[PDB]
């Protein structure tokens, strides 16, 4: 028994950072296959950075002013081009731990493991989640940029994030592995701001039914609702509207405790009309939105990797 | 910026984790050179468990019933001995993946990494800390059994913990790496209540120092406190009693945040008499307990392994 937030095996990821350094500025890359994948602002000086055309900055950067290192060993870089926000460096040597690996672009909702780097160094290991306004709530300082999220299906690491800069709020944003921002920001010392940070009802539901499979059960009330009902009461409370989708997806941990979707769900919204009275949850004092239902079913089944 | 609860990359043990099987009972083990750490119940049936003896249970056991297997390839077993809890499994092949290592049997408040394996294969990681009842609140399923905690120093794996048992409340028990159990727990299929679950004091104050390193500062009051009438409080609250070596031990943060230890607790004895009001301290509604004072210090410095 027991709950608690975890982070895949970050093995197969340690074997794939390196530290690319472009001038003064140093941070982490991703080595699969003969190829170095790392943010372009590894080309920007302390003052390009407010205003940078990459364009103009990557004419004057040959293959030689990319310094790849892994460990104390060099890479020498053979090509270098920039796809969207990301560079790829290519290197004579394909790594020797390249591991499966897919590149994934995922959706808000959808949870990670980030392996925080520094110097191409691996520093620690935690579990996130894509946030509605597209931004994750993580621990980087400067240096860590580079720093990759990642999935791991059964021997397949499936990347699907890479940190790029942070927020004024605290909080951080970055790209996939093809360059592409997750969602409206752009690689540039500007103010940016983000959205309404919005809870993923879908995840609070599934963390709930974990919560009853561990003996919490405080919480299950003698209610049920409708999914109309609820999402008038969940969008005053910034939560995402649940659609006939989650409730699928709902579907095995529903059918697995013998609690109907809509009955949690009011069980849910009396928390939030009502709190939690100084109660805890899961030893948590207020609702976690950061397990899919998908993770709920993983912890609780032991699937290992 | 920004604060997580981060666990160590499990890399470097991912690669000494092994499947020992005892007839029907089936767990993990520790391949460290030619030795292999298992928990000594893996020689009990489904009926032994209640009242094992396992001198006896040893007798009838032979170096060919161990099965040890590391992913698809087989370990010859020359040798087996019983050091209290844990059963060394000699084996004639050395870990070719064997890290530099240490045996540290760590002490109530400190903090490690677990690393969740089923059938010797790694299933997840999450930080954890030794409570001072000298239980864990992990997460742990049949089968779990033999997954080891441990700290890294630079390029050192320091194991400390191996997964045991789980007790009625829920929380988890277990041994170090020579046998002993952390607490008065045995490995009994009987009725063990844990102690009064107590909060780490010196913990709490890290966490906080941390908080105000990374913007989370509405707690700063106006007061100060001593240490007595601090652990007048604390005590009431079933915290662990501030010592003057817990004072120390916060120095660094104190200088780094310009905030005097004793002034903390004072901001600490008002969250305990007047609630959190509904607020949040880096994103939790309940008061942290576990980061240690070098947890803090090591995430907010970027120190890397
Ligand atoms: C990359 O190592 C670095 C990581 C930041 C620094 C601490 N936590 C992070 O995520 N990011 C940058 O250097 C980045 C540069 C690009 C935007 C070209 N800038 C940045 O992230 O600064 C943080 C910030 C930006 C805007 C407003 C407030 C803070
Ligand atoms: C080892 O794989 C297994 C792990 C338990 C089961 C789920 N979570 C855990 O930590 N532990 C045992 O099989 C162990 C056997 C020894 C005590 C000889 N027994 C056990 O841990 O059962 C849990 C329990 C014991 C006593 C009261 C209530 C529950």
């Amino acid at each position: 028994s027991g709950f608690r937030k975890m982070a895949f095996p970050s093995g197969k990821v340690e074997g794939c950072m390196v530290q690319v350094t472009c001038g003064t500025t140093t941070l982490n890359g991703l080595w699969l296959d003969d190829v170095v994948y790392c943010p372009r602002h590894v080309i920007c000086t302390s003052e390009d950075m407010l205003n940078p055309n990459y364009e103009d900055l990557l004419i004057r950067k040959s293959n030689h002013n990319f310094l790849v290192q892994a460990g104390n060993v060099q890479l020498r870089v053979i090509g270098h081009s920039m796809q969207n926000c990301v560079l790829k460096l290519k290197v004579d040597t394909a790594n020797p731990k390249t591991p499966k690996y897919k590149f994934v672009r995922i959706q808000p909702g959808q949870t990670f493991s980030v392996l925080a780097c520094y110097n191409g160094s691996p520093s620690g290991v935690y579990q996130c989640a894509m946030r509605p306004n597209f931004t994750i709530k993580g621990s980087f300082l400067n240096g860590s940029c580079g720093s990759v999220g990642f999935n791991i299906d059964y021997d397949c690491v499936s990347f699907c994030y890479m940190a790029h800069m942070e927020l004024p709020t605290g909080v951080h944003a970055g790209t996939d592995l093809e360059g592409n921002f997750y969602g409206p920001f752009v690689d540039r010392q500007t103010a940016q701001a983000a959205g309404t940070d919005t809870t993923i009802t879908v995840n609070v539901l599934a963390w709930l039914y974990a919560a009853v499979i561990n003996g919490d059960r405080w919480f299950l009330n003698r209610f049920t609702t409708t999914l109309n009902d609820f999402n008038l009461v969940a969008m005053k409370y910034n939560y995402e509207p649940l659609t006939q989708d989650h409730v699928d997806i709902l579907g095995p941990l529903s059918a697995q405790t013998g609690i109907a979707v809509l009955d949690m769900c009011a069980s849910l919204k009396e928390l939030l009309q009502n709190g939690m009275n100084g109660r805890t949850i899961l030893g948590s004092a207020l609702l976690e939105d950061e397990f899919t239902p998908f993770d709920v079913v993983r912890q609780c089944s032991g699937v290992t990797f």
